[PDB]
């Protein structure tokens, strides 16, 4: 299977002062077609250095899409580095120089000299029109490989891509992709469930990505092998499966209370609300979830209906089973969660960052769930919000 | 000027599932050294591609930096490409080995067979220890060249990094960022090394860089024309800069929030130390729970209102006590409501001698709206 290389131009997009995500669309439109990508570069704007990249790019690709640095300005040398790499020489449209005098003229302005520059063509390029832009693309075919320069903006790219993308004669390949969404399981423990379902091999792959909302495990490929691997996989995770594709943690919980016509509040410590706010991020939250309070001195805990005898160890999951009793009972809601424990970056209660207990109380019962949670402040923070939510879709 | 090269490594990088941000982060915090950055890359987890990437990277450069590819998977193949890059081969390191053992007996686990593979390292390969996790990285100086294998997570390798750099021995050129913040005022109104302003939900940011006796200068200077509406400088944020408030007046917090959710609760809570001062909040999110914590009947059934605002953060006060109180209430999105659009939104601060209310109408999507509600309210404490 060839290569498909991909290169966004600009400094800017090096130290994030524009954020790259012409270079990660781009990769994602080639799906379809059977060509790897390996990397993807984001370059300055330096025609030595770019002309090398790109020389390199084109010697191990069956294609190479570039964008950006198709301006007027010094800075804009992305033709001049297509030129220098492929050993070919820039030459005036004489009819497009007009189409970019008509663009400025249109708008009652005489074209800048700077502008000139955007109607040079290698011998090898044909142009792709850009109506919305000054600057016309290319589409270079040699060597039986294609080479396509896109300008940077997205509006201007989009609809020039669209086009040429189906022209370029790549081959196809019928894609698939298949992302579950686990929580409660590590990484480790995975591997071990999967064995030698975790495939890593050339028509089809198996990836993990741990996030705060847990572990996503990723099939993707042929369509053939992609189905029936993920179905193997999905089996083997069924419990700990709470989602797929797009769906999210909050989205989950809402789709469960609305099933039920059921409702939801919380009680949250250390998480400082931020329960509330996933829970309330979806629209429509307002149907099921009725409020929630924020604990987070002794005395508002006592105050919210946290047991005297508990205050000194608030971090338990007596306590944490009692928050969650307490929240049900003032809200009269169906069903509450509580968060309580230490975030970091200091010990509470003589317990250690990321000790962390959540629960649900409900119509037959409450439960709770103790975890220990690696990472700082902030990340404890973010899993224990996802744990509580995980408490309900399990 | 020698070369710095930096890889994020990930497939889901190559197609942005999560945006790369790493490597832009090290490239910015490397503008205080005369390294060149001339490209960086985003590679596929494979091992033979990921190796050749770091073999060419680290011949041109004199600092190379990996981030990523460092958990326990057949898709973290980080290190064994880097072994493969430099012609060394992966020895298991019987300490760190070690470490990883007490660090899930400690969360009462057993030490998972594959987790082993994280305390492996090659022969010139010195540790850099992760509080964070179980992946320590590496630091490689070979050839007068340093190779740096980060974990992919920022709140993983920033401390790591933060640590090693200076300790590279790269050579130093003057370079300084100042940065400040401002809320209230649009770019434009603004207007009226090098300078440039960025809009955030917390405010304009008027940013100022390049070489440090120039950007030094000028920010104390842009800074006077911007007196009174710069509420804070680099790190500072509006919760931060509430907080020390708080501090020096020995003085209470407390909060009820709707359209927010939770979000100030959250954001005041951010910073370290907020128990000293941030007693608790309401999210009172339907009819029944704002009158059960306060809110008069006759305001329930008009959310969008300066009235309601008002009311909302006097409730909050009195029910925990605290010297002030802030509330939020208004329209989210995507839907209006009482006849309101989306971002029209009234923030309010009860305190000793009374409350006020800011109305604002503020443009962005639902979860935008919402948190420059939260900064809203912030700015009425720090503003
Ligand atoms: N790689 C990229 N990803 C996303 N947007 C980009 C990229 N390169 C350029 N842009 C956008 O297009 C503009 C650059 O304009 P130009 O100088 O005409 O390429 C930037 O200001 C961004 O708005
Ligand atoms: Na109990």
């Amino acid at each position: 299977m060839e290569r498909a290389e991909i290169l966004g131009v600009g400094t800017e997009l090096l130290y994030g002062e524009t954020l790259d995500t012409n270079t990660a669309e781009i990769a994602r439109s080639l799906k379809p077609y059977a060509l790897k990508v390996e990397r993807t570069l984001r370059v300055a704007d330096e025609v030595a250095p770019l002309a090398r990249e790109v020389e390199e790019a084109f010697a191990r690709a069956r294609l190479v899409v570039l964008s950006g640095g198709l301006g007027p300005t010094p800075d804009d040398v992305t033709r001049e580095a297509v030129a220098l790499a492929l050993g070919e020489p820039l030459e005036l449209d004489e009819a497009v120089l007009g189409e970019i005098e008509a663009f400025f003229r249109a708008r009652g302005r005489a074209m800048p000299e700077a502008n000139r520059k955007q109607a040079m063509r290698i011998p090898s390029a044909t142009w792709l029109k850009n109506p919305r832009g000054t600057a016309p693309g290319w589409w270079v075919r040699k060597g039986g490989k294609d080479l396509v320069l896109l300008p940077g903006p997205p509006p201007e790219w989009r609809p020039m891509w669209q086009e040429v993308l189906p022209r370029l004669g790549l081959p196809r390949r019928p894609y698939a992709e298949r992302v579950l969404k686990t929580w409660g399981i590590g990484e480790s423990e995975i591997v071990e469930r999967l064995g030698p379902l975790f495939v890593r091999e050339e028509e089809v792959e198996v990836g993990t990505y741990p996030k705060v909302h847990g572990v996503e495990v990723v099939v993707r490929g042929r369509e053939d092998r992609v189905a029936e691997l993920a179905e193997r996989i999905k089996k083997k995770l069924l419990k700990e499966v709470w989602g797929e594709g797009e769906m999210t943690l909050a989205e989950a919980v809402k789709r469960r209370m609305e099933r039920e016509g059921a409702t939801l509040s919380t009680m949250e410590s250390l998480t400082g609300g931020l329960l509330g706010a996933e829970i309330t991020r979806v629209p429509g939250a307002s149907r099921f979830y009725l409020g929630g309070v924020v604990s987070y001195s002794v005395g508002a805990k006592a105050r919210f209906g946290v047991p005297q005898d508990l205050l000194s160890r608030t971090v338990s999951a007596e306590t944490a089973r009692a928050m969650a009793e307490a929240a049900r009972s003032l809200f009269g809601s169906t069903y509450a969660l509580a968060t309580t424990g230490v975030a970091g970056p200091d010990p509470l209660e003589g317990e250690p960052p990321g000790t962390v207990y959540v629960a649900l109380a409900g119509p037959t019962g409450a439960e709770v769930r103790r975890y220990r949670f690696p990472g700082d402040r902030e990340t404890v923070r973010l899993r224990s919000v996802y744990a509580a939510l995980a408490l309900l879709v399990t």
